[PDB]
């Protein structure tokens, strides 16, 4: 299976 994750961490 293809599953895309994004992940953008602040401060």
């Amino acid at each position: 299976y293809t599953i895309a994750a994004l992940l953008s961490p602040y401060s």
